[PDB]
């Protein structure tokens, strides 16, 4: 409606002010994260049964819970793990878009009623149902180096003085704790248990009932007697605080009046709760936190508030504690936002420069300077209206749509300057005629492109949330540009531009002689157009040939500033050997990378193959990007050089790796293939079925590579069977045997107590040196029925036998999660098919099931051409609606293979992959080439019937007058991202993925596709 | 009204009453389903050979295909027209009389000799200086 | 005796049940076929 | 039931009130614990 | 109560901005709403 706004410019300014004021009001109110919610919601039931193994947890806690996880809405699958430390880990994955609070409350209420079925120790330890959110925002570690304290003193200073206050700030969530807080530990000693004639059952029974409450009522209790004057509460016996009070419990008094106490048959030593995880920071002990960003707070000021709250606790530290940050991916977010903002601002500066270079007037070269940023502000307002945030995805959505942003001002201002320069009109009537020439064309552009992107918004899975960000950001920005293009720019071309009619004039002469030479060449090649048609056939066949031979992937790997190093020791290695290997790793990183590596935070018993004691992980954080210049100092070189330098450790699997986004790695190659056991076959026969399925995938190297089992193999275990007749003939109860064995050799968790205000736990267990060999079971005596001490091995035996350190279940049936990846060259559509054709010759009862990242590749994983198949005909119908003809859209939509040649050539030459930035850049390049091909033929169509010209004459007349816009807006764009292409700094993985496609594709779509559309239009108007 | 919010509120008021119910009710497990009132469909599992009785078919349906149908999205409650297996012990009062026993010593012996005992690790944490072994102690398993 | 959850659609629930039964059907013992008695689902589909 | 209004504050009140950070709106949260035995937290969210 | 003490000048400012813009949008001038957005104190002294 531009003629309403030519006569009314102030109303155009008013709606420009409300859209620019509603944009800037919504930039102060929307989140700034790094990536949005990208994974389907998944809740996690986690429980522990102390002292058990994988088998005991796997059929007292695991199978008991997952028989009662029924009737939960929108559930896809469920996978569980039970390992030898006692831990059970159940993950329920839900549909995309399922409300996570409702899902967690339904899972936790179905678990609240399956609670009396569980054992007693699991109910005391507690079962935790919590939602599995993203990974760590930041890790706040803390050390002590000026002096010496243990790990537990640091962890208790954190658990009593930081976690209470760090979680009380603007925008935090789950706060973990790498250490372990206090517990009144009791170290039993079996020789004094022998000589005083006691058992650990007597110890646990003696200190159950020492610290407990008394519901004692009150003096003057109600009902009172007539005349009562006094009222006060009885405060009876309470808990026990100090360790001497825990040492002064009477056990047994003898005939001679002897006093047996806990400090005679034990030692107290207040100490730590869990002794499996030992954190480490550069060679001194440490502790840490686990801060998660919650839902809708920006991570920048969140991390600033965390650093501020740690910054006001240094006056309160015990003379030597120091806070240090071994994992921080917050300044990388700040870099990845600042570079995109700088690219937008320098693109506006470059279009100012190009407009003044081609038009030579200061007064009309700033219509894009006013009219382009208001669309970006309106785009931020629409992004906040949908509820989306400042991701990396929306930022790199507005940085490659800036051509579509900036064309809808260049076209208008060039066309009104052309009308003033040729026919010689005042700016008002010239703007009327100019915006009447391109009236319906811009509405046709808004209909014809809105259909190129919006099928990208309707995929499914975890990659239908990556595409939706681009496919609503670019749609909103373009559909607001087309509104502001016929409202704001006509008013600005009617008011600002000068009515005055008419020596650096070399560029003008060069441009006019290039224009005349162009028109002569195009008029030459509109006769005998067969060679250019067969050249177009060679172009489209070359497009298909280079499109097949190009590796597909996801989001590029880049320098987040940190990387991990994983350590695993073979099959039952202790904690000390893993500490020696971790110290070798620390001594490597702090000597051979003096000028690259800043801090290595070494955690023991933590590794990603599962919990345990023969594993370890190491968070290595480097220096700043400005401090390590070069190509040989980025993470991609340090990782392979450390992995090459970690092959000389004789017995340790140690390797370094980077961080992709969170989880959906394998760049488009992995499997997640569950081998399920849908009968009563068991575990050893399922292991034989897996061992048959492996080494049949090794028979096909051309299709399959790196098929690793993802699961721990069988380790020896120490079976001790209680002989029944010897136990009951000698008169020894089996319950006292089992509560001696499973309380001297594991924790027992008697009860709680109160220390310094807080509430801690009390564990009983034997010493560290009476439970370390198979020859230490003979030091444990148990009372019989009469009172005679009976030893172990008087009623038992001892064998070593193979067990299992980890037991996996999938949808309630036993399974083994075989991982793999496809070979180079072949996709994962003909690799998963070979897995399904290869898992069908297994023995009877063993089935297969896909899970994880491949699960939503089975549920309609071939609906990518099925949506552009209905995008293409909507494009065809809009173009047949515009020109009032059929087969004119055939003349305008044969420019789709023109902008693909340059993008595929640049991706092949530079060495890129078919990631999502390449696809979105290809999908904008073809749309912009279609936009140019629409405008040239809209001039040619409304020049040979409104005037009466011929066919060749009107065609070269139309391509004459539509040459000054096209290279003006390519030169302001295949130049507004040149730096992004040559960028090598922090976060140049996404920047090069954006830059290389939209450089080569744009150059090819403007060099070639100004010579084919006269040929296409003439060939169409010959053969209808 | 909202259905799942209603189930959450009814569950909230029920879990406040769970400690007052007897132990024999809690061990069977109470359940809160948002079912409709009645049967959408029933399935049927005949035997054409004649190798299985009623109890075999009921145990197969209870063990291998009830717990997956009952997790299917859109199913409120699944009734079973059979019974799962259970190690059923039919006692004889004359033989408990002859050997001077009661049905209390039977339940005590089954609780005592059909246990699943957690028994620690023999290379456990915290280790001594110079520990080279780590494995698990396996005391006794549930009977099969 | 499969009942129905509150508010669920009775046609793509029964489709999900018949999809679950075609997944655990090749693992039946020798001679055990599943048969379909009482069902209120196909009447809605035939009437529409 | 076995209360003295300081055991309740330090063992069953400061725990819950310590573990109520992560809820979205909140506004303010007023708790009280008395020597009778009972205790209650009151979390007052934002309007709307 | 103190919340309503902290959002009243923001309310007055945003209402004067939206009325200035809705009059400049409809009378096609920036000088006519400037002769209307200073008759406001003549009413506000009356209310006060
Ligand atoms: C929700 C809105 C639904 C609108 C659907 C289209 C119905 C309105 C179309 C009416 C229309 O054709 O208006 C023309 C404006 O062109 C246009 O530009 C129409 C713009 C369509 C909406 C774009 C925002 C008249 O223009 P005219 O008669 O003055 O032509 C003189 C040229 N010299
Ligand atoms: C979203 C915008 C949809 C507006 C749909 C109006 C489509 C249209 O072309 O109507 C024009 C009215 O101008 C307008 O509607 C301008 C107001 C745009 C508000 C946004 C015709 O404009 P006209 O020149 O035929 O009638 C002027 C008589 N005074
Ligand atoms: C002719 C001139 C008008 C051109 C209109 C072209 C049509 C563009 C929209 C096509 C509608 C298709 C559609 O709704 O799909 C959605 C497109 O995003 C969108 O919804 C984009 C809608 C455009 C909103 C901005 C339009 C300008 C209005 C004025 C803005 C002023 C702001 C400051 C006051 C995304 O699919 P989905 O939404 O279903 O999936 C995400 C759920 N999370
Ligand atoms: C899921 C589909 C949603 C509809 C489709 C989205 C496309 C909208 C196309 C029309 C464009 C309208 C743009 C005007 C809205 C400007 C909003 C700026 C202020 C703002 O961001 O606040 C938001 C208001 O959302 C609002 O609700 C403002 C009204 C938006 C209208 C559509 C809803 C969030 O509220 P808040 O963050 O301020 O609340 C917490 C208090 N601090
Ligand atoms: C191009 C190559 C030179 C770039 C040099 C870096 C300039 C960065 C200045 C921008 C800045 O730091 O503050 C921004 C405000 O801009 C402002 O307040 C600008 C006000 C005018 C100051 C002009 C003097 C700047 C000196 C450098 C000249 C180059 C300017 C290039 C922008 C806010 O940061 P944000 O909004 O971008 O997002 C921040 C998300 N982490
Ligand atoms: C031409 C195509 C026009 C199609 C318009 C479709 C707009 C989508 C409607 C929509 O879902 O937005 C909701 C309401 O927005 C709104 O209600 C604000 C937009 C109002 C403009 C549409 C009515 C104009 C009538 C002419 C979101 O709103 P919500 O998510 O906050 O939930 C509020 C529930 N009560
Ligand atoms: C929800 C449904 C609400 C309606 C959907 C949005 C309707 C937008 C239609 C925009 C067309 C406006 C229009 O016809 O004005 C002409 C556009 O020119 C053109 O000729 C543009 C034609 C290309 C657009 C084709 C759109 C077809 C689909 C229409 C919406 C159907 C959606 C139904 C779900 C002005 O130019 P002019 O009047 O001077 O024409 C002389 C050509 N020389
Ligand atoms: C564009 C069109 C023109 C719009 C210009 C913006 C007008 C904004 C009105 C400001 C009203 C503020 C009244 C107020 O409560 O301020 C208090 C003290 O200031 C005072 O004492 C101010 C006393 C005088 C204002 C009271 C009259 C009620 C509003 C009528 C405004 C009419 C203006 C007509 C030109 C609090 O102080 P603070 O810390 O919030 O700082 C902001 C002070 N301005
Ligand atoms: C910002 C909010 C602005 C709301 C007020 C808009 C009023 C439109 C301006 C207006 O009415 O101009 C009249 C045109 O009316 C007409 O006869 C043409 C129709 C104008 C329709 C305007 C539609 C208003 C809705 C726009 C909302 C968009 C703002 C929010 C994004 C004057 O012309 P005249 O008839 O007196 O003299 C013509 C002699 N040739
Ligand atoms: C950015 C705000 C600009 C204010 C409007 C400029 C003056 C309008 C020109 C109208 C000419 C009649
Ligand atoms: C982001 C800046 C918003 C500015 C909108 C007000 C324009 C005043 C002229
Ligand atoms: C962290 C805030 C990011 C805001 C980016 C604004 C970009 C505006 C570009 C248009 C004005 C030049
Ligand atoms: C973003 C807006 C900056 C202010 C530009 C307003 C220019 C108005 C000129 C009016 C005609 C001379
Ligand atoms: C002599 C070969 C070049 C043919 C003319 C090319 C015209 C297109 C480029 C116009 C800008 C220089
Ligand atoms: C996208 C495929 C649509 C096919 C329609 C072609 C119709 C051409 C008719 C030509 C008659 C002049």
């Amino acid at each position: 409606m531009p003629n309403f706004f030519i006569d009314r410019p102030i109303f155009a300014w008013v709606i420009a002010i409300i859209i620019m004021l509603a944009g800037g009001l919504a930039i102060l109110k929307l989140p700034v994260a790094q990536y949005p919610t990208i994974a389907p919601p998944a809740v996690t039931i986690s429980a522990s049964y102390p002292g058990a193994d994988a088998k005991t947890v796997q059929d007292t806690v695991t199978q008991v819970i997952e028989q009662n996880m029924n009737g939960i809405d929108n559930l896809m699958y469920m996978s569980s793990n039970s390992d030898s430390t006692g831990t059970v880990q159940i993950t329920l994955t839900f549909e995309s878009g399922t409300d996570a609070d409702i899902a967690q409350v339904q899972v936790q209420n179905k678990l609240q009623l399956a609670m009396p079925l569980l054992p007693q120790e699991v109910q005391q330890q507690g079962v935790s149902v919590e939602k599995s959110s993203s990974s760590f925002l930041m890790v706040v570690g803390v050390i002590n180096t000026d002096g010496t304290m243990t790990q537990e003193d640091i962890s208790d200073y954190v658990a009593a003085n930081m976690k209470d206050a760090i979680s009380r700030t603007s925008g935090v969530g789950d706060v973990q704790l790498f250490g372990s807080q206090y517990a009144m530990r009791i170290w039993m000693n079996p020789n004094e248990l022998n000589k005083f004639q006691l058992t650990p059952v007597d110890v646990i029974t003696a200190i159950k009932a020492q610290n407990a409450q008394v519901a004692a009522g009150q003096l003057g209790g109600t009902p009172p007697v007539k005349g009562q004057q006094l009222n006060a509460s009885i405060i009876a016996q309470t808990r026990l605080t100090s360790t001497e009070e825990f040492g002064k419990i009477l056990l047994k008094v003898n005939q001679d009046g002897s006093r047996v106490l806990l400090r005679d048959v034990a030692k107290i030593e207040l100490g730590g709760e869990n002794y499996d995880i030992i954190a480490e920071f550069n060679g001194q002990p440490a502790s840490g936190l686990g801060i998660k960003l919650a839902t809708g707070a920006n991570a920048l000021d969140t991390a600033a508030a965390i650093r501020a709250e740690l910054a006001k606790m240094e006056p309160f530290f015990p003379s030597g504690l120091k806070i240090v940050y071994p994992y921080d991916t917050t300044p990388f977010v700040k870099i990845s936002i600042h570079e995109v903002v700088k690219t937008l601002v320098e693109a506006i500066i470059l279009v100012f420069l190009v407009m003044y270079l081609f038009l030579q007037n200061f007064r009309a070269t700033l219509i894009p300077t006013i009219a382009v940023p208001v669309v970006l502000l309106g785009t931020f307002a629409v992004l906040a209206a949908f509820g989306f945030s400042i991701n990396t995805l929306t930022m790199f959505g507005m940085v490659l749509a800036i051509g579509l942003l900036v064309d809808d001002a260049i076209v208008v201002v060039e066309n009104v300057e052309r009308v003033m320069a040729e026919e010689g009109l005042p700016p008002k009537e010239a703007t009327r005629k100019s915006m009447g020439q391109i009236q319906g064309a811009l509405v046709g552009i808004a209909m014809v492109l809105s259909a190129v992107f919006v099928p990208m918004a309707f995929f499914g899975g975890s990659t239908g949330a990556i595409y939706r960000q681009f496919s609503i950001t670019i749609v909103s920005a373009m559909a607001l540009s087309v509104l502001v293009a016929l409202i704001l720019t006509p008013a600005l071309c009617a008011t600002m531009l000068k009515p005055i009619a008419k020596f650096f004039g070399w560029f003008n002469r060069m441009f006019e002689k290039s224009t005349h030479h162009y028109t002569d060449s195009v008029g030459g090649i509109l006769r005998s157009t067969g060679r250019y048609l067969v050249l177009y056939l060679i172009i489209v066949v070359g497009m298909a040939y280079l499109f097949v031979r190009l590796p597909s992937s996801f989001l590029p790997d880049e320098d987040q500033g940190v990387f991990m190093t994983m350590v695993q020791l073979p099959a039952g290695a202790t904690q000390e050997r893993t500490q020696k290997v971790l110290n070798e790793v620390t001594h490597y990183y702090l000597t051979k990378e003096k000028n690259n590596v800043e801090s290595v935070f070494a955690v023991n018993g933590f590794g990603f193959a599962g919990r345990g004691q023969n594993t370890g992980i190491a968070f290595v954080s480097l220096k700043d990007w400005a401090d390590r210049p070069g190509e040989e100092n980025k993470v991609e070189a340090i990782t392979m050089r450390a992995t090459r330098a970690f092959s000389q450790i004789k017995d340790a699997m140690v390797f370094a790796f980077n961080l992709p986004a969170i989880v959906e790695l394998g760049t488009a190659t992995g499997f997640d293939f569950e081998l399920i056991d849908q009968a009563g076959l068991g575990h050893e026969k399922l292991t034989q079925a897996r061992n048959q399925l492996l080494a049949e995938a090794a028979k096909h190297p051309d299709m399959l590579t790196s098929v690793r089992p993802n699961g721990l193999e069988d380790t020896p275990q120490f079976k001790i069977d209680i002989d029944q007749e010897k136990a009951q003939a000698l008169g020894v109860s089996i319950n006292d045997i089992n509560t001696t064995l499973g309380a001297a050799w594991g924790g027992s968790y008697v009860n709680d107590f109160i220390d310094r205000g807080r509430v801690k736990k009390v564990y009983v267990m034997s010493e560290a040196k009476y439970r370390m060999l198979p020859d230490d079971i003979g030091d444990w005596y148990v009372r019989a029925a009469d009172g005679q001490m009976v030893p172990f091995s008087a009623f038992s035996s001892s064998r070593w036998e193979y067990g299992s350190p980890r037991l996996e279940r999938y949808n309630g049936l036993p399974s083994m999660e075989i991982l793999g990846q496809a070979a180079p060259g072949k996709s994962t559509g003909e690799a998963m098919e070979l897995m399904e054709q290869l898992a069908s010759k297994l023995p009877t009862g063993v089935g297969y099931d896909w899970t994880g990242m491949s699960y939503q590749e089975r549920l309609s994983g071939n609906q990518a051409p099925s949506l552009y198949a209905i995008s293409l005909i909507v494009v065809f119908l809009c173009l047949a609606a515009l020109y009032e003809s059929w087969s004119i859209p055939f003349s305008v939509m044969l420019v789709v293979p023109l902008g693909v040649i340059g993008a595929l050539l640049a991706a092949t030459f530079r060495g890129l992959t078919n990631d999502v930035y390449f696809q979105v850049g290809l999908l904008t390049t073809i749309g912009l080439s279609a936009k140019n091909a629409i405008l040239i033929v809209e001039f040619a169509k409304d020049l040979m019937d409104k005037e009466g010209k011929g066919l060749i004459e009107a065609t070269l007349d139309a391509v004459r007058m539509r040459l000054r816009p096209i290279l003006m807006t390519s030169l302001a764009f295949i130049l507004g991202v040149m730096p992004l292409v040559i960028s090598t700094g922090a976060g140049s993985g996404a920047q090069n993925a954006v830059g290389t496609g939209v450089m080569g594709g744009m150059v090819t779509a403007t060099v070639l596709a100004i010579f084919f559309v006269p040929v296409f239009f003439v060939v169409v108007r010959r053969r209808f």
